[PDB]
């Protein structure tokens, strides 16, 4: 019967001592006939006992959805430990095991480049300030914009794209009124990633 | 029983009259017990009979895969016609139908901007040339880089991203030997989209 899907923590959660990163083991197609779901968890094959199973939930195709959440240590995740969720159930001929970790391999530091609007774009009422972030690994990253000790929120960031050397790049675009740019205001692209000192860097971009 | 997947044509194929846009209806998990598959195709709910359906082909997991390809008119696709593939097979309770069509909304012309390398990147052996393409709708688009009439190949383009105004943008990044940039070679970002004049525009980039 059942199917298991196992999900990683969010990039920022693994990078900030403040946040709590979780791995989540989701089970679907739990039948009303066989509702008792058991989870065992292992960190590098070592069984651990701190996961938290949430109460079951009725789905609308007559099956239950049962979730187990395991909180992980930042340094454990970042050092590449493997988290295995093993799901046991009367409906199965064998337990179902899923394993997840941070993407494997040597982390690489983002290079961050800010690019002013094109002269062609300066004919519009709003312009694009571009932040190119390239050469990073793994793809988990978070990008933001600020100006004058203030956060700018009118930006959108592409997903990471796999580049030809196996690292990733993305672009983040901040849209601003042209006049804010022409006055010489300074804007900055902020990036958080494993491979940066203090997990953090910024580059400025002004006229 | 069987499953059906219905795929659109490629955006450059719908935009250039020299290419042939096709909609592809694929059926998989066809059993030995019920091997016969029939396709009916509809365009805006009107049956058509001009599809090219291929003989079933047995897969290494001993199921059949059967494909039907309907060639579409370039202007039919861009005019938003709806293409429906209906698949009958004895193992099914009812035929399976899928429908596909261009995204709905008004078309918007892409704005294309080329941006040179950052000075900070001039310490590297390779440099990044950037093409920003923004303000476009629908998201179907094709982008490439050329120099001296020869197509570049060492570039990568982001997927289109929904912008705050409901249009899309993307960026394409071309990587080049820094010395080709230094020499003053000209590079061009070329863009094809339905809301451009003649479905095509090109913007050039070079040093100074
Ligand atoms: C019944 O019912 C149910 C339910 O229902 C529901 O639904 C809907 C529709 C409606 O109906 C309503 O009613 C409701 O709501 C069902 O269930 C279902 O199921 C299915 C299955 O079948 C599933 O699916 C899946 O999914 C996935 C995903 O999912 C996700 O997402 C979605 C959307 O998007 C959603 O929905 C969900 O929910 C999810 O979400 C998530 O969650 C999580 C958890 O919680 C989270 O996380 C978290 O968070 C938090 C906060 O919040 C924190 O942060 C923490 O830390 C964390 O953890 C998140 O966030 C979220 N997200 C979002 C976005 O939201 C997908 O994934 C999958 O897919 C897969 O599978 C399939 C098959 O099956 C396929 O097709 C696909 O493709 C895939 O596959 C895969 O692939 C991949 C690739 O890519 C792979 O890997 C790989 O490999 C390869 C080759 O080898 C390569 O190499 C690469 O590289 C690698 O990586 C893999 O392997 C594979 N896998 C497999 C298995 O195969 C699926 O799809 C769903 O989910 C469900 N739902 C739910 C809700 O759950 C059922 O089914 C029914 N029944 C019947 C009978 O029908
Ligand atoms: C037995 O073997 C079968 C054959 O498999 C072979 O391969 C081996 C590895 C091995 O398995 C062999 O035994 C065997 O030889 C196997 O068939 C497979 O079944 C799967 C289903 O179980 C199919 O999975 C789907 O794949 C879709 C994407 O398929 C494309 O991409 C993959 C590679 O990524 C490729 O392998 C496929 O061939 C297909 O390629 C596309 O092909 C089209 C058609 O030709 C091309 O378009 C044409 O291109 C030409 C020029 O080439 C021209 O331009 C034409 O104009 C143009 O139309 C594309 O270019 C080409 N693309 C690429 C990238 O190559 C998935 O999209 C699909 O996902 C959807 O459904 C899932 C449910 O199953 C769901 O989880 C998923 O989220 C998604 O759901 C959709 O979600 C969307 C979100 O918006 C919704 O919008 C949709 O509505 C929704 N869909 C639905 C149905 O609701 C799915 O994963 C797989 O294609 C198929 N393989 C083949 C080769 O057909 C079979 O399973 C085996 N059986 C058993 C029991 O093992």
């Amino acid at each position: 019967g059942p199917s298991v899907f196992l999900f990683p923590p969010k990039p920022k959660d693994t990078l900030m001592i403040s946040r709590t990163p979780e791995v989540t083991c989701v089970v679907v197609d739990v039948s009303h006939e066989d509702p008792e779901v058991k989870f065992n968890w292992y960190v590098d094959g070592v069984e651990v006992h701190n996961a938290k199973t949430k109460p079951r939930e009725e789905q609308y195709n007559s099956t239950y959805r049962v979730v187990s959440v395991l909180t992980v240590l930042h340094q454990d995740w970042l050092n590449g430990k493997e988290y295995k969720c093993k799901v046991s159930n009367k409906a199965l001929p064998a337990p179902i095991e899923k394993t997840i970790s941070k993407a494997k391999g040597q982390p690489r530091e983002p290079q961050v480049y800010t690019l002013p609007p094109s002269r062609d774009e300066l004919t519009k009422n709003q312009v694009s300030l571009t932040c190119l972030v390239k050469g990073f690994y793994p793809s988990d990253i978070a990008v933001e914009w600020e100006s004058n000790g203030q956060p700018e929120n009118n930006y959108k960031t592409t997903p990471p794209v796999l580049d030809s050397d196996g690292s990733f790049f993305l672009y983040s675009k901040l849209t601003v009124d042209k006049s804010r740019w022409q006055q010489g205001n300074v804007f900055s692209c902020s990036v958080m990633h494993e491979a940066l000192h203090n997990h953090y860097t910024q580059k400025s971009l002004s006229l």
